[PDB]
């Protein structure tokens, strides 16, 4: 059965609420974004609306084969009414086709879904500018102080660096990169464009990517794993057996490795600056864990959250033990005395 914090009162409307049979009352289910935590429950069979970007429809029709007639894109920034009721998408700042959804409702209430999210003073430009927010329900993921993390553009610069200095030392090295998931495209992409290369990939990869609307994208990946110094795998082959595995696969063309886990947060970031940040290393194959995050740091989510002065704040992320709902509580109330709302 289906949890209250998937909810919108006074609404036929559910949020990311696939994984519970046909839940009473709902005439439409939204979908912030397609990881699969979220769309637990979708497939060919699934008959009712399913409202949520252009992205996430294409990625629903083509890799979890919804039907066509079911799949209902909203444009992004724009104001649409859905079973008499107005909404509006806007970019969440998280994988390619995430969006947070406000929500008009017929007794004047405003409500914000952020779904995932890494917050961004730029948010405080969107149509969020307008207007009051009665209640905000919020990505969790990172609320306590001890979240730190770099900015997604320092940790690029890092991976950059890093990639070209060894390549140029040893033209024979391969980059490999992990992914499991759609999100941090990003960290390929950039690296594959400082070596002139194109990154190499599976064909359930390569599929995936191709329902991204990421211009030019033609000339930036390959199934051709021959023609590329940079190839995607699964994230659970980026340790040394399956890496010394694929090396084997390449037929005598690289005799190195470079490999990089993007990975959230890890207790590692408590101590060590991106700048100094190590592999791990055994003989001609060396990983680097780095800590490219698509949620909010705690202070990104604090300043957010601090400018939006909601009435009232629902987590989403973290709800399933006492001592996390205390927790993320307590800091609510900080926030609120400290700006004054
Ligand atoms: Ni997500």
């Amino acid at each position: 059965t289906c949890p209250f914090y998937k909810k919108i009162p006074g609404t036929g409307f559910t949020v990311d609420a696939f994984q519970y049979g046909v839940v009473e009352g709902c005439t439409a289910y939204f979908l912030t974004h397609f990881h699969s935590d979220h769309y637990a429950g979708l497939s060919k069979h699934f008959t009712f609306p399913v409202y949520c970007s252009e992205i996430t429809g294409n990625l629903l029709k083509n890799k979890l084969h919804v039907q066509e007639q079911y799949i209902h894109p909203l444009p992004l920034d724009t104001e649409c009414i859905v079973n008499g009721v107005k909404v509006v998408l806007l970019d969440a700042n998280h994988c390619p086709g995430a969006v947070m959804i406000l929500f008009y409702l017929p007794n004047g209430t405003v409500i914000l879904h952020t779904g995932d999210f890494r917050a961004d003073p730029s948010m405080e430009r969107s149509l969020l500018a307008d207007q009051k927010v009665h209640m905000l329900y919020l990505d969790t993921t990172y609320c306590s102080p001890e979240y730190t993390f770099p900015s997604q553009q320092e940790v690029i610069r890092f991976a950059i660096n890093t990639a070209f200095e060894a390549v140029t030392l040893n033209p024979h090295a391969l980059v490999v990169c992990g992914t499991y998931s759609i999100g941090k495209e990003k960290v390929f992409l950039a690296i594959a464009d400082v070596l002139g290369s194109k990154v190499g990939m599976s064909q359930e990869k390569y599929k995936t990517l191709q329902c991204l609307n990421i211009p030019e994208i033609n000339s930036l990946i390959t199934t051709d794993m021959c023609s590329s110094l940079v190839h995607l795998l699964p994230m659970m082959q980026i340790n040394f057996k399956g890496l010394q595995s694929h090396l084997k696969k390449c037929g005598g063309k690289y005799n190195q490795i470079l490999a990089f886990r993007p990975t959230g947060w890890t207790h590692s970031n408590k101590f060590t600056r991106i700048a100094d940040v190590i592999p791990q290393t055994k003989g001609n194959i060396s990983i680097y864990g780095i800590p490219y995050s698509e949620h909010s740091s705690y202070l990104e989510m604090k300043r957010f959250v601090q400018w939006l002065k909601p009435q009232k704040i629902i987590p989403t992320v973290n709800v399933g033990t006492w001592k996390s709902r205390s927790t993320m509580e307590k800091y609510f109330r900080e926030w609120k005395l400290e700006a004054g709302y």
